């Protein structure tokens, strides 16, 4: 007995429509940010959708997460490597957080020390990272509601007061010419390295996956969800990725902290008399980052228990104080996290290339996780083809592979271009952009394989599920990308 109505998905998975953060980064691209979201949605966005749906619906694989799905088709050694780019793509990701935290951050102070000083803002990096470190470990009782407070109060809300602020000020006066700048150049060099900021807007769905069978009426419900939601999380990143494009044109866009920028500069406009405010939203926005930030320090190695229940993970590598939060994990996590941010900030041309740079490298070691779901996915349509599927794509075995064969083409693709830069993102220079990329990310490839061989008496606890029913307070206002799938009843709780 489970119901969802496609709108109820819709919301589910509706959270991760808003990626405001990565707003700067969409606007170098001038207006082709909407030719680029395009792409995405549909060539890679809905194809994983797709396909991760499909595989979450077959009987005995819904409760996996594409470590199941994976480890069925490509086999085990698959399902956990490709099961620990969920964990370790996102150890990567906070670095992007980290730096709108310190943009913010700044302008706020009148500081703008905290985002251009890279020596200032490793040491401030740290500081605030480690620091949720510590609150998250007083237990995870709050977490989920800080954050529907948090995401409600500071990511929701200034999107209205920037949509209201550049719609306004594009109501009379005036900067990126609308007509035909719709294509990227293929004239220059690092035209498509941006699409990392795109993909990246994108990935996640996985998770929200299994909420296919609670669904309804998957057949059409789904497809729309995405429909819907693609076409949502377009027309958001669209009219901000935008906004701040129209008042800053692509050369001088802070990566960080280009949002406050746009708001400063679209404020000294509507009236000095309250340019202040603009100091105010910034506060909102820091608040808003940090709620999901310490949403991110305790989640997915929760979500990585699993393969620590099958010993797969170290015998060390498994372990929770009173109230589970398996610490191992998160401590380690947090220890990549801090020795990357203090490589590529600390290392490289400027700030906009430690800034892009780790959208790459989070992208790419996501990339490795997403190649396994396309191959696997098409093991299973053609290895096992006679088998129990909930949700099945709607077309026959050809729509199914082109379908699936296509956003195995897009990751590629964006796999490929994640590597080579123009060399100006925004002056700071990409010297050392390709180099510093390779041995990062072949440093990472590394890690599950390396787990593996290592080596091959059991103790943990038992995971439960969570559903459009469980799910505790404001689950779904959090990230997919972040959300654990189960809570660690230990001492049966």
């Amino acid at each position: 007995a489970k119901q969802l109505t496609l709108l109820g998905f819709f919301a589910i998975t509706a959270s991760m429509v808003m990626a405001v953060y990565e707003y700067p980064t969409f606007a170098t691209s001038g207006f082709s940010l909407v030719f680029f979201l395009l792409l995405g949605g549909i060539l890679w966005f809905i194809p994983v959708g797709l396909c991760a749906a499909e595989m979450a619906t077959v009987d005995g694989w819904e409760e996996g997460g594409v470590f199941a799905w994976v480890s069925n088709t490509l086999g085990p050694r698959w399902g956990f490597a490709a099961i620990s780019f969920g964990y370790l793509q996102i150890a990567i990701g906070f670095i992007p957080m980290l730096y709108f935290v310190l943009g913010a951050l700044s302008y706020i102070l009148k500081w703008p020390a905290l985002n251009e000083d890279p020596i200032t803002k490793t040491i401030a990096a740290l500081i605030i990272l480690w620091a949720l470190a510590l609150t998250q470990f007083g237990g995870t009782k709050y977490t989920a509601r800080i954050a529907k407070v948090g995401f409600f109060a500071g990511i929701l809300l200034p999107a209205f007061i920037l949509i209201a602020l550049a719609a306004i000020y594009l109501h009379s006066g005036a900067i990126e010419m609308d007509s035909k700048t719709f294509f990227p150049d293929f004239s220059k060099v690092g035209t498509l390295v941006v699409f990392v900021a795109f993909i990246l807007s994108y990935m996640g769905v996985e998770a929200s996956a299994t909420h296919v069978n609670e669904m309804s009426n998957p057949g059409r419900d789904y497809p729309l969800a995405m429909l819907l939601l693609m076409v949502a999380a377009i027309c958001l990143s669209s009219v901000g990725g935008l906004s701040i494009a129209m008042v800053i044109p692509g050369n001088e866009i802070n990566l960080s902290a280009g949002v406050m920028q746009t708001f400063t500069v679209l404020m000294s406009h509507v009236a000095p008399e309250i340019e202040w405010t603009v100091r105010v939203i910034s506060a909102l926005l820091l608040l808003g980052v940090l709620a999901e930030i310490a949403s991110w320090i305790v989640g997915p190695s929760r979500g990585m228990y699993v393969t620590a229940q099958k010993n797969l993970l170290p015998a060390a590598f498994a372990k929770m104080n009173k109230n589970g939060v398996p610490v191992t994990l998160v401590i380690s996590q947090l220890v990549i996290t801090s020795i990357a941010l203090i490589i590529l900030t600390n290392t490289g041309g400027g700030n906009n290339m430690s800034f892009l740079i780790a959208l790459a490298l989070t992208v790419v070691i996501y990339l490795c996780a997403y190649f396994m779901l396309f191959i696997g996915y098409i093991v299973l349509v053609l290895k096992h083809p006679d088998l129990k599927r909930t949700f099945n794509i709607p077309g026959g075995k050809g729509v199914k592979l082109v379908v699936a064969i296509v956003g195995l083409l897009t990751s590629i693709m964006a796999f490929i271009v994640s590597f080579l830069p123009p060399d100006n993102i925004q002056g700071d220079s990409t010297d050392m952009y390709v180099e510093l990329l390779v041995v990062s990310f072949l440093v990472v490839l590394a890690l599950p394989f390396i787990l593996y061989a290592v080596h091959d008496a059991n103790t943990g606890v038992t995971l439960e599920p969570i559903n459009s029913q469980n799910a505790p307070k404001g689950h779904f206002f959090l990230h997919p990308r972040a959300r654990s799938p189960h809570y660690i009843v230990m001492n049966d709780k």
